[PDB]
């Protein structure tokens, strides 16, 4: 009925011995997007142009974690758990009101319009382009008491050449051409989903280095060539080659197990402004063609955050292009000159597994010695994953997305999205939503044109969503006392992770899950 | 104003030719397109681009 | 000499798109020939006009 | 074959040196596609489906 309300708004976090389980809740607006139309949508600008649709309807995308946790329950889950992982999901959408906008001149009259429908339906199919996945705003706000707008949503399409147009190849999806349930006030909609068993994401840091994991006191039983010739001189000292069995010490010498990491190297930059070499953002040398970039098509794509690799810590000076950067509190627009004013997120705990990102993977001999000839060594910056490699994954953030949707093609190797989070085949389906059109007064006398006349309206309610995560204890034998992220903050006029005078609420640091340890 | 629903119930029935030689189908075959067809455009225009016909595939007296 | 008779059978899988435009199919679309392509001809001589991949269907990542 | 015996093979070319035998025996081999499909059920499979994969055969001489 009008009068009764279609679901209740709870936001919750009820902790178990092996399973959390969050909950929460938000209120959101949804306009009319493009006046009820599908427009064909492209530009080609040379290394970016792009192709596809942007339509009528809008999406609920819950992606970020800070969705479903609250900081202090963010701080929970890692500092007591090693490994956590997403089991199942439901959501519902309810108190839905619609409104509608009388306008006047001068000023704008909004009122209830009590039987205007507004149509939900979310799929299962994955028929529609997945896009909640990638680098996005319109997740829920952190924040429970936040209004937020739903997105709109606009797909991509397939761009052949550096020219953007169409082929045959590419495809129009109408969301009109599926099945979805409509609503009025007093209507709700409700959905569940189960997650695939998926690996534990590994919430700590190796308290190992890779290359070294034999007894210390003992030595291999192998041995090695130590030297062509006597001295300390490169080219000079008597001829004799010497073996000696592998001691105690020359670690860097033991023959081991396995190989530390897959690799692609990444350009570095200063945080100082004065170290850099000068590079413009535009023309034939813009910063794109030196940043490691992955040619497709015809077309540079610059390389995400790439294979995991160890990156320098966030206050050290010099940064790269392979860590993720948020905003930070105190930027105020969309550029900023300092990065003392952004956040960085860093990977060094990696370190112990996998390569730097501004270093290199390691040198090979690329040549064949000779007494006539001298050997030559070549620097390896791209490699392929080899027998034998161990790495860890790039960390998930308290900010970070949670999920991203495995590309559905016939190979696929290790999937972990790049940006961070679960891979799975079949993610929580986009749920979309749309006003449905209503029309203004008409003419009297018929006209076959499609009616374009339209009375103005946009609608509200709120969304709930409950998601089932499973996580493993620690169950560690170290004695000392663990590193564990605890605030730690200064005497603060206004303290931190909290909502401010003005009444503004912002995220302080970027934070990550693995401070507790375990070895390899 | 409201919306209306239609379904209908087709009966079909499939080729089962014996010819050897690959048929004529339609396929759409268009040109590279600045704004794709037999989809909306910008301006957000809906149009068909042919008329088309049923019969494509092939079988004899 | 004898012959040799081998049976195979394949399990396929149906599309179940939602793209909406018409997709790109493999129809012969051979201009007019004097001796009609993908059939013996004249001499009784037999061959392949062009070689046929598989994918002409289209889906999304 | 080979007048009923089993002959060693060998030429040694420099990128291209091999080294095996040549035998008695023959064999049938049913491994191109177009053993199976005819044009147009190649056609037909192309056009309609999605992914296909074989998964029983049978053989008689
Ligand atoms: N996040 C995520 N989603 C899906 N699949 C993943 C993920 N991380 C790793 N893998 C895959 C990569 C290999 O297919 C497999 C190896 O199992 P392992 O047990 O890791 O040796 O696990």
């Amino acid at each position: 009925g009008v009068g009764n309300a279609s679901g209740d708004w709870h936001c919750d976090s009820t902790w178990s011995e092996g399973k959390v389980t969050t909950t929460s809740t938000r209120t959101w607006v949804l306009p009319t997007y493009n006046n009820h139309l599908y427009l064909r949508l492209g530009t080609t600008s040379n290394s970016n142009t792009y192709n596809g649709f942007s339509t009528p309807w809008g999406y609920f995308d819950f992606n970020r974690f800070h969705c479903h946790f609250s900081p202090r329950d963010w701080q929970r889950l890692i500092n007591n758990n090693w490994g956590l992982r997403p089991k199942a999901m439901r959501v519902k959408i309810f108190n839905i009101q619609v409104k509608e906008v009388t306008t006047s001149n001068g000023e704008t009259t909004v009122a209830n319009n009590l039987t205007s429908t507004v149509q939900i339906f979310a799929d299962s199919s994955y028929e529609l382009p997945y896009v909640m996945d990638a680098g996005q705003e319109g997740s829920l706000p952190p924040f429970p008491n936040d209004v937020f707008m739903v997105p709109q949503y606009g797909y991509c399409g397939i761009v052949t050449g550096e020219n953007q147009n169409q082929t045959d190849r590419n495809a129009f999806y109408c969301l009109e051409y599926f099945p979805s349930q409509m609503l009025r006030t007093g209507n709700n909609f409700e959905m569940a989903y189960n997650f695939e068993k998926v690996p534990f994401h590994s919430m700590y840091a190796h308290s190992q280095s890779l290359d070294r994991l034999m007894n210390p006191l003992l030595d291999q039983y192998l041995w090695h060539l130590q030297s062509t010739t006597s001295g300390e001189t490169l080219n000079q000292g008597n001829a004799a080659t010497t073996f000696g069995k592998i001691r105690s010490g020359d670690f860097a010498f033991y023959r081991k197990n396995w190989l530390p990491g897959p690799c692609v190297k990444q350009q570095r930059f200063s945080k100082t402004a004065s170290q850099n070499y000068k590079i413009p953002a535009s023309g034939g040398n813009a910063l794109l063609k030196y940043d490691t970039h992955y040619t497709l098509n015809n077309r540079w794509s610059n390389i995400a955050p790439g294979p995991p690799m160890a990156t320098a810590g966030p206050s050290d000076g010099d940064f790269s292009n392979a860590q993720l950067i948020f905003p930070g509190p105190s930027v105020t627009g969309n550029t900023t000159t300092s990065a003392n004013n952004l956040l960085f997120t860093s990977e060094e705990e990696i370190a112990a597994t996998n390569p730097r990102d501004t270093d290199m993977f390691g040198q090979i001999a690329d040549n064949n010695q000779n007494a006539t000839t001298a050997p030559i060594t070549g620097n390896v910056t791209a490699m392929g994953v080899l027998p034998g490699m161990v790495w860890q994954n790039r960390d998930i953030y308290y900010q970070g997305p949670i999920w991203a949707k495995i590309p559905h093609a016939d190979g696929h190797f290790h999937p972990s999205p790049l940006i961070g989070g679960f891979g799975l085949k079949h993610p929580p389906p986009q749920i979309f939503i749309k006003n449905t059109p209503v029309p203004a007064n008409p003419a009297t006398t018929f006209t076959a044109a499609r009616v374009d006349s339209f009375i103005t309206q946009y609608s509200t309610g709120q969304v709930a969503v409950q998601i089932e995560w499973e996580i493993e204890k620690e169950r560690s034998k170290r004695w000392n006392p663990e590193v564990q992220f605890t605030s730690n903050y200064g005497n603060q006029s206004s303290m931190l992770w909290a909502p401010d005078t003005t009444g503004k609420y912002t995220e302080p640091r970027v934070i990550g899950s693995r401070y507790l340890t375990n070895h390899l």
